[PDB]
């Protein structure tokens, strides 16, 4: 009855796995070539799943299982995974021969292995390729058919690997080795050997196809986005305007947690994730105010703001903050920048927090105080119960607490 085949490389990167498998598939289009490099790291159906799917139909007899399997545990994973899922995909009467294709001769030096493969991969990335490649060689364990797991292979084909600038290419010799092996040992797979002209042509095609790299080597950069955009507030100017609450009994808790810098937050990356509104406003902030130098926790930007201090709100035993308004934002030549829209409704300067609570809670404090969209006027002095918080409101006597030319900054935390 029916026999199916899984061809399993034992290899490191650049040994010619994909070239050899692409040559064979060019000659035998009914075979299925599954490339682990082209499977998402987060794919629900991984190579063992796709291998079994590609063996279900009768006409599908061969999978070229294109993965390094450098470590002995990775060969064990093939057997145990396919053992467990096989009965969902194949009749009980089927084998399932596993043919190991050994790409690294047992007497190849580690330094010649590196010299052959590293230089093949070169010839738009420089040394990301060295650490990913050395990782596969680090954990490479040669085939050992005298013990598990490699003693579970039904057959082993031993390939050549060498510098070949003056000889037949080693992957073409290897295609010939595989074909001759199959013709002698599995005539049902290859009835008659294809013509050498055809084998050579198919190999040339495969030798010139766009290469495929493991995804950690084609791993793109994270064009990192900053954590938040702020207005740096002149320290002594904020401190001097705390005198309105300095003697208040509900502020004495807060005094020992007063911050050593004050800022108005314009936008935090976390808010790009609540609304479409929060996303769009975050993007426009990154567009207008650029990504400053990213190897510094704070970078000043060439924009400045005028800010008016409106009232102090104490969230009892939690924090104190100043509700503010931004009068204007402008650049170094004082032209107004109308396109800078803050994300937070309820703009504020956090003063200090009692350390169960954190500065992010200044927003919830002012939002719960000003929760009615049709009543946003400054509330008069006094105590306000909001949810489970007791708030105290202190309006400034001076209607003209304007702070000018406060410089914007970007923050990466
Ligand atoms: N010199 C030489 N280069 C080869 C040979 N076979 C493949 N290559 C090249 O080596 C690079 C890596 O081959 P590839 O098949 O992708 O290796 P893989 O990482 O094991 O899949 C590619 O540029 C191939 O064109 C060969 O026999 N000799
Ligand atoms: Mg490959």
């Amino acid at each position: 009855t029916t026999t199916k085949y899984i061809f399993v490389p034992i290899a490191t990167i650049g040994c010619g796995k994909t070239t050899v498998f692409n040559t064979l598939n060019n000659l035998f289009p009914q075979w299925t070539h599954i490339q682990n490099d082209n499977i998402s790291k987060k794919a629900k159906l991984k190579i063992c799943d796709l291998t079994l799917l590609a063996l279900e139909d009768d006409d599908q007899s061969v999978v070229l299982f294109d993965r390094n399997n450098s470590a002995s545990r990775e060969r064990r994973q093939i057997f145990t995974t396919i053992d467990q899922k096989r009965d969902e995909h194949l009749d009980d009467t089927v084998d399932l021969k596993y043919i190991a294709i050994n790409f690294i001769p047992e007497d190849l030096s580690e330094e010649e292995l590196w010299d052959i493969t590293y230089n093949r991969v070169i010839q738009l990335d420089e040394n990301l390729v060295e650490s990913v490649m050395k990782g596969f060689i680090q954990r490479y364990q040669p085939i050992n058919t005298s013990r598990s797991p490699d003693d579970q292979f039904d057959h082993v084909i031993h390939l050549k690997l060498s510098k070949d600038e003056n000889s037949l290419k080693s992957s073409l010799e290897n295609v010939r080795i595989i074909i001759d092996d199959l013709v002698q040992n599995f005539p049902d797979l290859i009835k008659e050997k294809p013509a050498d002209e055809l084998i050579n042509e198919c190999f040339q095609k495969a030798l010139d196809y766009k290469p495929t790299f493991v995804k950690n080597m084609t791993a793109n950069t994270i064009k990192k986005d900053p954590t938040y955009y702020g207005i740096a507030m002149h320290y002594s100017s904020i401190l001097e305007n705390l005198e309105i609450v300095s003697h208040n009994e509900h502020f004495q808790n807060i005094k020992s947690h007063i911050q050593t810098e004050f800022h108005v937050t314009l936008g935090h990356i976390a808010s790009s994730k609540q609304d479409k509104a929060g996303r769009v406003k975050w993007k426009k902030l990154v567009k207008t105010l650029g990504k400053g130098d990213p190897n510094k926790p704070k970078s000043a930007l060439k924009f400045f703001a005028d800010v008016k201090l409106l009232q102090i709100v104490i969230n009892t035993d939690k924090l104190a903050c100043i509700k503010v308004e931004i009068l204007k934002i402008y650049d170094t030549n004082d032209v107004l920048q109308s396109e800078i829209e803050p994300i937070n409704k309820q703009l504020h300067i956090t003063i200090g927090c009692i350390p169960p609570a954190t500065a992010v809670e200044s927003n919830i404090t002012l939002e719960e105080l000003y929760d009615n969209p049709d009543e946003q006027e400054l509330k008069p002095d006094g105590t306000y119960k909001c949810g489970d918080d007791t708030l105290h409101v202190f309006n400034f006597d001076n209607p003209d607490l304007k702070l000018f030319s406060q410089q914007l900054f970007v923050a990466y935390q």
